[PDB]
C-alpha cells in the first residue's frame, strides 16, 4: 500500500538534518547523511549537547524532557564550531523522539510564530459571514501575500474524494486553474490520513539529491519519518509535480472538526525553489485553523437557510389553507411557484390548464397528462432531473426551456406541475476524467504526462430536486385532496426509485371568538401528546395553555399574559405576528417554538376566530430571530429618515426638471442651447442615485448596469461640468484630449453611471492638483486591436495631473487593501468596483512625477 | 382587627345584588335586599334557574360546573320577566359559590375582555427600556382615558411599607398629588393581603346606603365576603374617602411575580359617582399584570445597570495595578473621580495633598485626617452621610460644599478621601408623617381629616453611599498597600458605628511574558479555577494551562485554543482593552462562562513584555446585553458610511447642475429668460438645505436653527408651485394662484428655503389627492394692520384649496402626531409641521362642502 511505502521512506529533503534521540537513554541512534557536513564527531552514541553551545543544549535539554514539545517548536539553536543559527523541530515517535534541524538563513514558540499571521486572521474575522466564496477567495489572497508563492490555490474534495479549484490568486503571466477538477486517485488515501495529523507539507525542488537516514541495525524499534517536516516525497509526486512545472510546494490542509474531515487543501506553487521559515509554517497552519473554524460557520449558516427555507414554505402553506381549493392557489399574489422553486409551474383542473410562467404549450401538457397517466399511473407524485431521462417521447419537441419537473396527481386525472430548466453542466477537468469504479494501486508509478483541460459534456439536466422540497409539493397535495403516498424519483441513473415523503405541515390549532377551541392538527397532539378530543373545547389561555392544572402548562405567568395578548392582537392586524412560545407537554418535555397568530376570515368577512400555528425552528435559528428582533424595528424606524430624505430630495429635483424643460421654448443662443443637454444627463444622475437606495445593497451583491445609446462627447462634457466650479474656484487649468471619430461610435453602455464613475475621479485630481496644475482626460476604443469580429469592444480614459501625486492612504483604500474606508476614499471603492461590473480595473502610475489614473472598460454590447 | 372585621362582613354596595348558590344542590342560600327589586318570590331555597331565561340559565349552569371559572366571567343573562340584561361574576369559596350579578346600563368572557386593554397595551410594549418614570407615566395614561375618571394615579409602596405617588394625570383645574408621600396607616395590611387575591376593587358610591345579606340558613359554613366585588368598603375608608372628597374610586393591584410582592397601587378618583363596567375592569387587571412585567424588567435592567458600574470599576482598578505611582493615581483622567460617584476627591500622601473636583480648603483637610486619628483607630475606613451626624467638631465649617466622606486608611499617614455635596432632601407628606412606631388599631373609629400637604425637612445628608462603593475603595486599599484583616467603620441614617467586613472587587489576573509562560495567577482566580499559583507559574498559559486536552484548565474545543491564541496577540499589536468571551472548565467541572480583557504589558523602558489578562464575571444576561449591542452596532456603522456615499455623490451633480446654471447666464439673457431661471435658483438651494440638515435629527424632535435672510414673497410660490408644476399640469387637476400682486410685490422678509420647503410639500401633497379633477387654488395675505406693527412683526396666511371630497383624516391627523402608521404621505406633512411650527405658526386643515382648504399661518418680521 501506499501508507506502508511512505511510513517506510528512509530519505529526507537535503535541506535540514534529522537526528533522532533514544527515548531511555537520550542519545542519538539515527542520523541523516549530511549531518556530518550541516552541523559541524556525528557517529550515534554521541550526547547533543556535545555538538552544541550551551544556551542551545540548555534550552533543548530542558524541552527536551517537556510534556507535550508541539508549542516549543521551533528551538533556536547554535552549532559548536560556528554558532550558526538553526532552527529545531521536535516530535515524538514510539521508537525515538526525532528532531529536525533547519538552517535560518538571513520567532520562538507557537505564539510568536503565530504572530506572523495575525494581519491575516483580522481580515478573515471581518468579513460578512454567508457567502462561501469570499472567505475562500480572501484566504487564497491572505496566503499569497504571507507566504509569497506564485500560485496559491484553495482545493476543495468533494463527496466522491475528488476535488476542485474553489479559488485561486497567482501572479501575473501564469494560466489559471480556478475551476478545474481532479481525480481523486491523484491524492490518495495515505496522504489524506497524514494531513490529518502533519497539517503542512513543504518540498524545497522536486530535482533534489536525496540524502539517507543511517540508521543502524542495533535499533530493534522501527523508526518512522512519516511525521517529520523533511519527509522526502514519492516518485510519483516528484514527476507529478515535475509534469505540471511546479518545482516547490507548500500544500496545507483544512479539517472541519479539529466527525472530522478533510474540507480540503490549500496549494502554494513556485516555478522555482522556494524555502519558507518553519515560523510561517506554523502560522499557516493557525491560519489554516481559523480558515477551518470559518468554514464550519458558513455550513452551519447554508443548514440555517435550508432550515429558514422550510419554515418559509410552512407559512406559505397555512395560507394556501385558507384559500380556494381549485384557483386560489394560482390567483392570488404568492402563487404555488413560491412553494418550491421552479421556472414556471402549471395546474390542469377542469380539463383547463392555468400556465404561470415558462412552461410547455398547452398541446404539450396534455401529452404530459397521458405519459404520466400510464407510466407512472401507481405513484401519485414525480420528480425527474432530466424528462428525457425519464422516457417522455417527445422530451426534444418541446426543446430544452424546460426539462425537469414534479407533478402531484392531486385528484382524478388532475394535476400541478413544475417546471425546471436546464443548467450549464459543463466541468473541466485537469486531464483524467475520475470514475468510481478507480482505486489507488502502488504498481502505478509514473502519473498522467498531460494536464491539459478536459471539457465533459454532461446530458442536458436540471437542478436535482431537493429532499425538503418533494415534501412541500406533498404538503400542498394532502392540503389540495382535503380542500376538494408513494413518489417516484427518478434522478441520476434511469431507475424508478419510489420514495414516500415526510409531510411538512406546521402544528396547527384554532380558536373560535369567544376563546374555545376548534382545531387540532395532527401535528399538534404528536408534539404534545394530547389527543384531538381532550382538547377540542376547553379554553385555549386557561386550561389547555395555563399556568397550573392545564393539559399543556406554561414556564411561568409571563407566558399566560403573553399568549393573551398575541391571541387578541390577532383581530387587530390580518397579517401574521411572531412571537416566541415555550410549554410543557403532558410527558414534561420542555418544547420551544415560534408561534405565528393571524386572523380567521369567513366568507363574508367577519372575525370568526383565530387561525395560529407554530414553528419548529432549532436553538440556533431562534436565537438568531430573537437577536434581530431586537434590532428588527430598526429596518423601519431608521428608513423614515431614508425615505423622508428620498422624498424631500425628490420634490426640488422636479422643480429643477420643470424649470430647465420650459426653457426650451424660448429662445436660446446657438452654443447656449449646449447647456441644456449638459445639465440634462447631470440631472438623470440624481435619478438613477435615488433608486440606489444602499452602497452595501451593491458591494455584496451587483449594481446591474443600463443598456442604452451613449456617446463619449457629452460624457466627457458632463463630467467635466461637475468639477469646473472646484477647478475655477481654487485655479486648475483642465485640458480635454479625446479622439474626434469617438464622438459619432455612439457606444451601447451605460452613461450615467460612468459618468459618475468620472465624476468622483476627476473630483480627485482637482483636490490633489496645486494652483495652476494640469488635468488630463483622455479615450481611447482602439477597436482594431481586441478582437472586435467577436463582439466585443475596448475603452480607456486617462487622468494625469501634477503635484506629487496623491496621498497613499487614500489611493490604498481602494481594491479592498485597507478594511475601513474613510467618507472620502469609499466612493472610490465603489467607483473602482463600477467599472468592475464594467468588465475594467482602474490603476494608478506616477511617471515624470505626474500623476496617472489608467481607468479601463469594457463595452459588453452585442 | 381589620381582616376579621372584613372577613365577616354582611354589607354589599347598592350597584347589584348578591346571591350565594350552595355547592351540591344549586339553591340560593343567601341573598341581599336589592335582590328582590333588581331581579323581578325570592328568598332562600329558590333555585336560580326559576330568575332567568332558559338559554341564559343553562349558560350559568354550564359555568357553575366549570373547574376554572374565572374564564367565563363576565356571563351576560336576562331576567325572565323582562329580559333585563345583567352580568353575572362567579368566584368560588369553600362554603358555597357566590354569584354578584351587575346591571347593564347601554364582551363576555375574559379573552374578549382583554381586548378592551389591547391598545393600551400595545403602548406599553412599545417603549423605550431604561427608565421606569416613562413607564409609570404612560400606564396612568392608559388608565386615564380607558377608565375616563377624574384623576389616575402611581402609588408606589416603599420598604417601610409607605407610599408615594410617582405619577399623576388629571383632569384639567384639579390639585395634583404628584410626589406626595402617604403613612402606612391609610393602607393596613389587612387590605393588602386582599389586593393579592383581589386585583381590581371598585367603589362606587361613598354615601350609598349598604343593603344587608340575609343569610338564615342555620348551616356550619360562615359565608364570607372577601372575594365579592360588591364589598362593601369599610366605615373608616367610607370617611377617609369623604375628606380627599373622592366619591368613587378604583384601585388596582400590582405585583411584581405571580417573591410575590406587592409593588404598589393604581387609584382612580372620581367627584361624582361612577360605574365601571366588568369587561373593562377586567381589562385593567390584564393592563396591571403587562405593568407588572414591564416593572420587573425595569428591576432587572437597574441591577444590570448596577453590574455594569462594578465591571467598570473592576476595569479602573486593572488600570490603577499598572499605573506607577500614587502620585500617578490622580494625573490619568481615569482618577479616583470616576471610581466612586462623588463630587470631590483628595489624596494625602507623605504630608502633601492632592485635591480633585470641589473638596474643601486645605486646612480642613488636615483636621479632617487628625480626626480619625484621635477618632477611629481600629477601622482602616470610614462612611458618613453627614460629617456633622459622624462628630466632627468643626462640621458646620465645611459649609453645603461638602457632606459626605468616605475615607482610606492607605498607611499610618497617608490617607485618600472622597466627598459628596449635601443632596435637597425634599419630601412632602400627605399630612402625617409616618413612623415605625406605628401599628394598626381595630378600635380606631375616625381618621385624619386633613389632607393637606405637610413638608417635613429633612438632616442635611448626602447619597447614601452603596455597599460596591465602600467595596470599590477597599480594592484600592490592596492595590495601593501592596504597591507601596481590617474594619470599616459606617455611619448612615441615625448615629450608629456599624463594622462591616468588606470583600474586594479585585477581579481575576492573570498574564504571562512574551513568550507565553504564565506570569501571575490572582488569589481571585485560583479560588475560581481551583488551581494554585504555584501549579501554574513557568507553564504555559496556552497549552499546559489551558487546552482542550491534557490541560490544568479545560477549554471546551478547539474552538476556545484558536480564538484565545487569537486575542493573545492582537494584545501586543492593539494596547487598547480587547473584549472578547471566554469559558472554561475548572477542575471541579464548573463550565465559567466570563469575558476576557487583555491588554499588552508594557516595561518601564517602552518595551512590551507580555499581556495582562482580566477576567470579568457577568451574568449570563449581562453578556447578551453587549453581544446585542455591538449587532445593534454592526448595522450603526454601515449606514453613517452608506449614507455618507449617497450625500457625497448626490453633491456633485449638484454642482455640475449649479455649473451649467452658472454658465447658462451668457453675455445677457432675455426679459423672461432670467425670471425662469431665477425659479431654478432658489430650487438649487433646496437641495442644499437638505444635504446640509439631513437626516432631521433637529426638525423632528428640537429646535433647527433658522436663517433670517432678506426675502422676497413673489420668489416663494412660483418656485414652489414649479415643482409640483410637473404632476399637476400631467394629470386632470390643474394650478391657479389667487390675485396677490400688490401683496407679492411688497416684500416680506423671511427664510426663502424653508418656507418653500414647507409650501412645495403641501401642494404636492394636495395636488396628489386632487380626484382627477378641478383646479387648486393657492391665495395669500400680508397682515400688519389687524395685528400690531409697532411690535416690529407681522402676520402672513397662505391659504391652500382643493377641488374633492378631501384628503382622509386618519392620514391628516397623523401629521398632528395622533396616528402613526406606514404611509410616507403623512410622514412628510409631520415634519413640515414643526418647520412651520418653528416660526411661531399653525397648520390647520379647514373642511368645507366644494373648496376644501389647507392653512399655513406663520409668524413673519417685516
Ligand atoms: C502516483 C502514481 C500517484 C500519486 C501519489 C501521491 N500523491 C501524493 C500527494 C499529493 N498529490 C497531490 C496532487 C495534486 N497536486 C496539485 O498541485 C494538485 C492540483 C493543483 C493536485 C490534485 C497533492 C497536492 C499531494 C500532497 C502533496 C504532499 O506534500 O504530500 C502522495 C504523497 C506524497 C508523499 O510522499 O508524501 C503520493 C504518494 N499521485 C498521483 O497523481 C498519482 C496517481
Ligand atoms: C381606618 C381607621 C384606617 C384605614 C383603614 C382602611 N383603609 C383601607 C383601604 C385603603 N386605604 C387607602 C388609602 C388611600 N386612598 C387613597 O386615595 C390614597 C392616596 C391617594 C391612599 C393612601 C387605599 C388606597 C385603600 C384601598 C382601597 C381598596 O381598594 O379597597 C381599608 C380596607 C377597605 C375595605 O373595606 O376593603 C381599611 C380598613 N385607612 C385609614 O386611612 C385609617 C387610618
Amino acid at each position: 500500500t501506499y501508507l506502508h511505502h511512505i511510513q517506510k521512506g528512509k530519505l529526507i529533503q537535503p535541506f535540514g538534518c534529522l537526528l533522532a534521540l533514544d527515548e531511555k537513554t537520550f542519545k542519538v541512534i539515527a542520523y541523516s547523511e549530511n549531518a556530518s557536513e550541516l552541523l559541524t564527531v556525528l557517529g550515534i552514541g554521541t550526547d547533543i549537547r556535545s555538538l552544541f553551545t550551551a544556551p542551545s543544549a540548555s534550552a533543548l535539554q530542558k524541552a527536551l524532557g517537556f510534556g507535550d514539545v508541539s508549542l516549543l517548536n521551533p528551538i533556536l539553536v547554535h552549532c559548536r564550531t560556528s554558532a550558526k543559527p538553526f532552527y529545531a523541530i521536535i516530535h515524538r515517535v514510539t521508537g525515538s523522539i526525532i528532531i529536525d534541524f533547519e538552517p535560518v538563513k538571513p520567532a520562538a514558540g507557537a505564539l510568536q510564530s503565530y504572530k506572523l499571521a495575525a494581519k491575516a486572521i483580522t481580515r478573515l474575522q471581518s468579513l460578512p459571514s454567508g457567502s462561501m466564496e469570499r472567505l475562500c477567495d480572501t484566504m487564497v489572497q491572505e496566503v499569497f501575500e504571507l507566504t509569497g508563492y506564485d500560485r496559491v490555490m484553495a482545493y476543495k474534495f468533494h463527496e466522491d474524494d475528488h476535488g476542485e479549484v474553489v479559488s485561486e490568486v497567482t501572479k501575473p503571466g501564469l494560466e489559471p486553474y480556478l475551476g478545474l477538477h481532479y481525480p481523486a486517485t491523484d491524492i490518495p488515501q495515505a496522504a489524506r490520513f497524514l494531513f490529518m495529523k502533519n497539517k503542512v507539507r513543504m518540498i524545497v525542488d522536486c530535482n533534489a539529491k536525496h540524502a539517507r537516514v543511517l540508521q543502524d541495525e542495533k535499533l530493534s524499534f522501527d523508526l518512522t519519518l512519516c511525521g517529520s517536516t523533511l519527509r522526502a516525497p514519492h516518485s510519483c509526486h516528484l514527476q507529478y509535480m515535475a509534469n505540471m512545472d511546479s518545482i516547490a510546494s507548500l500544500v496545507m490542509a483544512v479539517v472541519v472538526n479539529e466527525r472530522k474531515r478533510l474540507w480540503g487543501l490549500v496549494v502554494c506553487h513556485n516555478t522555482t525553489p522556494r524555502f519558507v521559515p518553519f515560523p510561517l509554517r506554523y502560522a499557516c497552519e493557525f491560519l489554516a485553523q481559523v480558515f477551518a473554524i470559518h468554514v464550519n460557520k458558513e455550513v452551519e449558516l447554508d443548514n440555517q437557510m435550508v432550515e429558514k427555507n422550510i419554515l418559509r414554505t410552512q407559512t406559505l402553506l397555512c395560507d394556501m389553507l385558507m384559500r380556494d381549493a381549485p384557483l386560489g392557489i394560482v390567483s392570488q399574489s404568492p402563487n404555488i411557484m413560491d412553494l418550491v422553486k421552479c421556472d414556471g409551474a402549471a395546474l390542469l383542473y377542469k380539463d383547463k390548464i392555468w400556465k404561470l410562467g415558462t412552461t410547455p404549450s398547452e398541446f404539450h401538457l396534455q401529452e404530459i397528462a397521458s405519459w404520466l397517466c400510464e407510466y407512472h399511473m401507481d405513484s401519485t407524485g414525480l420528480s425527474t432531473d432530466s424528462l428525457h431521462d425519464a422516457g417522455f417521447p417527445r422530451a426534444l419537441s418541446l426543446g430544452d426551456s424546460v426539462c425537469g419537473m414534479a407533478a402531484v396527481r392531486i385528484s382524478s386525472k388532475d394535476m400541478i406541475f413544475w417546471f425546471r430548466s436546464h443548467t450549464a453542466g459543463e466541468v473541466r477537468w485537469g486531464g483524467a476524467k475520475h470514475d468510481p469504479d478507480d482505486r489507488d494501486d502502488a504498481r502505478r508509478m509514473h502519473p498522467r504526462s498531460s494536464f491539459k483541460a478536459f471539457l465533459e459534456v454532461v446530458k442536458t439536466r436540471s437542478l436535482p430536486w431537493k429532499d425538503y422540497e418533494m415534501d412541500a409539493i406533498h404538503s400542498l397535495q394532502l392540503i389540495l385532496r382535503n380542500a376538494f403516498d408513494k413518489f417516484t424519483r427518478i434522478e441520476g441513473d434511469y431507475k424508478a426509485i419510489i420514495q414516500n415523503p415526510n409531510p411538512l405541515i406546521p402544528p396547527i390549532f384554532g380558536t373560535d371568538e369567544f376563546g374555545w377551541c376548534t382545531e387540532w392538527n395532527p401535528a399538534m397532539s404528536k408534539l404534545t401528546g394530547l389527543k384531538r378530543e381532550e382538547v377540542i373545547d376547553k379554553m385555549l389561555l386557561g386550561e389547555v395553555f395555563g399556568t397550573q392544572k392545564s393539559c399543556c402548562r406554561l414556564k411561568n405567568q409571563e407566558a399566560f399574559v403573553n399568549l393573551g395578548i398575541v391571541l387578541n392582537n390577532a383581530v387587530t392586524s390580518q397579517d401574521p405576528e411572531k412571537v416566541s412560545f415555550a410549554f410543557f407537554t403532558r410527558g414534561g418535555k420542555y418544547v420551544e417554538c415560534l408561534l405565528c397568530v393571524s386572523k380567521k376570515l369567513d366568507r363574508e368577512g367577519v372575525v370568526t376566530g383565530v387561525f395560529c400555528f407554530l414553528q419548529l425552528a432549532s436553538h440556533e435559528l431562534q436565537q438568531a430571530l430573537h437577536v434581530q428582533r431586537l434590532a428588527e424595528r430598526t429596518a423601519v424606524k431608521r428608513l423614515k429618515a431614508l425615505a423622508y430624505i428620498k422624498r424631500q430630495i425628490r420634490n426640488p429635483l422636479s422643480g429643477i426638471m420643470f424649470t430647465r424643460k420650459m426653457i426650451e421654448g424660448t429662445e436660446l443662443g446657438p452654443e447656449q442651447r449646449r447647456i441644456l443637454q449638459t445639465s440634462a444627463l447631470c440631472q438623470k444622475q440624481l435619478s438613477k442615485i435615488l433608486d440606489d437606495s444602499d452602497l452595501e445593497s451593491i458591494i455584496e451583491g451587483c449594481l446591474d448596469l443600463e443598456m442604452k445609446e451613449f456617446t463619449l462627447n457629452e460624457v466627457l462634457t458632463a463630467s467635466t461640468s461637475q468639477v469646473m466650479m472646484k477647478s475655477n474656484g481654487k485655479s486648475v487649468r483642465i485640458t480635454n484630449e479625446t479622439g474626434e471619430e469617438v464622438m459619432s461610435d455612439t457606444l451601447y453602455g451605460d452613461s450615467i453611471r460612468l459618468q459618475q464613475v468620472l465624476a468622483d475621479f476627476m473630483l480627485m485630481a482637482v483636490n490633489f492638483t496645486p494652483s495652476g496644475g494640469q488635468l488630463t482626460v483622455s479615450a481611447s476604443l482602439r477597436k482594431d486591436q481586441l478582437g472586435r469580429s467577436v463582439h466585443l469592444a475596448n475603452l480607456e480614459i486617462r487622468l494625469t495631473h501634477t503635484g506629487a501625486g496623491i496621498p497613499e492612504f487614500l489611493l490604498n483604500q481602494m481594491f479592498g487593501t485597507e478594511e475601513d474606508v474613510s467618507e472620502e476614499g469609499l466612493s472610490l471603492m465603489v467607483s473602482r468596483k463600477l467599472v468592475k461590473l464594467m468588465n475594467g480595473d482602474v490603476q494608478y502610475l506616477r511617471q515624470a512625477g505626474k500623476s496617472s489614473f489608467i481607468i479601463t472598460a469594457e463595452l459588453a454590447a452585442a
